[PDB]
């Protein structure tokens, strides 16, 4: 490439990645609003927030991996940013819950085509002396975008539709001030559309200002590897090792709990402690996201910095730091004090994401570097599928089922038959004789659900312990 122009291309692609994760994770802060207007059950919310990314990498992610390895990359990234920005805008203007699901699946379809082509671009722009730091500052995209989603979405949520209609009519775009009543549009619609709309032009300027590099700007003297690095047979190195599957299942259940909690942490915060959407996303969401990222990098470090000396590192032999994160989570949920809950939560978050980072780097040192790149990838794919697709589902169906348990044991099904979640933000008389009891059930079902999902950290710890046992055999050493 060059050097200042190359750094500009880098900043552009990293902003694409931060925007990617902003768009991806912004849906969790508008959980209660979306379910409030569409009268969704927590089950339906978990359905919306999880398996719509089984289409993340099972489809696209593997097809467009080849498509990007064989084609023009910059064009692919510009196109895909077009795609998922448009789909988020459509999420903003969804008529039914099913339309929202379809637009979210399209968002996953689009976001699958971000990291493979950008990885190829960065490796071909930069020389091997600087590729590591480039991929590192690009990897900061998930961290940045994660806390940025909470911040931006909390700000944009709690914005009256009348305000946005007036601002559109005031800058000369009165070609919508006659279309729809802005007093009747909700804040999360604005969140989606205003978050998505920058992406079209950002991808345009990407297409204009970044020239595709010639494929292959690496090292001169190259051996004919005969098996081209490693493809299917590189799988058979770790695929034989059982520690790999123990690590993958443990990390997948860690991520299962994580994705299930993030899918309903804002609904919990506003159903129990009554914080606004904005204050739940801002005073609690972004700090906990930064705390979880710090815990993940801390686990990766703490491992790396004493993993060569001895195996799946922990105190004594079982991985009971997860078992310590469990009581902190349960205490954070069962507390009536909100600040107490927040600090217990940051403690539990550090301790919970540390083992994700751990298992990550414990897997990096179990396989030859000829293939370790391909091993960590399928690790992340198993984690994504199991955790992301099943965590929100478990948490939401458990919220719905624990609520229904309160319903039956209190026998107010007659009242629930006309129960909408929306009018319990105030307007609690307007349900009937049993309004506040019904919504106490609505909050307590989610509380019990959170505790239930947290219990899955014992399954995660069991898998990590199994991996610790089989690691000595499965270890890979130069001798």
């Amino acid at each position: 490439g060059s050097k200042p122009y190359r750094s500009y291309v880098l900043l552009a692609l990293t902003l694409i990645y931060t925007l990617n994760f902003i768009d991806r994770t912004v849906i969790t802060v508008v959980a209660q609003p979306i379910i409030n207007t569409f009268s969704l059950s927590d089950a339906q919310w978990g359905l919306l927030t999880g398996p719509p990314f089984a289409l993340f990498y099972a489809l696209m992610g593997i097809p467009i991996a080849m498509w990007a390895d064989r084609g023009n990359r910059v064009f692919i990234i510009s196109l895909c940013v077009i795609i998922w920005s448009i789909m988020t805008v459509f999420c903003g203007l969804a008529a039914s819950f099913i339309w929202l699901l379809l637009f979210r699946v399209g968002v996953a379809i689009g976001e699958a085509g971000c990291t493979p082509p950008a990885n190829s671009i960065i490796t071909d722009y930069y020389p091997p002396k600087s590729r590591a730091n480039a991929i590192g500052i690009y990897s900061m995209g998930v961290t940045v975008g994660g806390v940025m989603a909470q911040l931006f979405g909390g700000a944009l949520a709690g914005l009256q539709g009348a305000d946005f209609g007036n601002f559109l009519s005031s800058i000369g775009l009165g070609w919508l001030f006659s279309g729809i009543n802005w007093e009747e549009v909700e804040g999360w619609r604005l969140v989606f559309v205003i978050v998505g709309a920058p992406g079209i032009l950002v991808a345009l300027i990407l297409w204009l200002t970044t020239r595709e590099p010639p494929r292959g700007y690496s090292d001169p003297k190259g051996k004919t590897p005969l098996e081209k690095a490693g493809f299917f047979e590189a799988f058979r190195e770790f695929g034989a090792k059982p520690t790999f599957w123990s690590l993958s299942l443990g990390a997948a259940f860690v991520a299962f709990v994580g994705y299930g909690l993030i899918s309903f942490q804002a609904p919990f915060l506003m159903r129990v402690h009554g914080v606004s959407v904005s204050e739940a996303a801002i005073r609690y969401g972004a700090p906990l996201a930064a705390v979880a990222a710090f815990g993940t990098f801390l686990g990766g470090f703490l491992s790396e910095k004493f993993t060569p000396r001895f195996p799946a590192i922990v105190a004594w032999l079982p991985g009971v730091g997860l078992l310590i994160a469990i009581p902190a989570y349960i205490a954070a949920f069962l507390t009536p004090s909100l600040t107490m809950a927040f600090w217990m939560w940051v403690i539990a978050a550090i301790a919970h994401y540390a083992y994700l980072g751990a298992q990550y780097t414990v897997s990096t040192a179990i396989v030859s570097p000829r293939s370790r790149a391909t091993t960590v990838s399928v690790l992340l794919l198993i984690v994504s599928l199991i955790g992301n697709g099943l965590g929100p589902m478990f948490t939401g169906m458990m919220s719905s089922a624990f609520m229904g348990g309160i319903i039956r044991k209190n026998g107010l099904e007659e009242a629930f038959a006309t129960f909408n979640p929306g009018l319990c933000a105030g307007r609690m008389a307007e349900i009937g004789e049993m309004g506040p009891a019904l919504c106490s059930a609505y909050a307590e079902g989610l509380r019990q659900s959170m505790v239930a999902t947290v219990v899955f950290l014992v399954i995660a710890a069991a898998f990590y312990f199994l991996a610790s046992r089989t690691f000595l055999k499965d270890r890979w050493s130069p001798a």
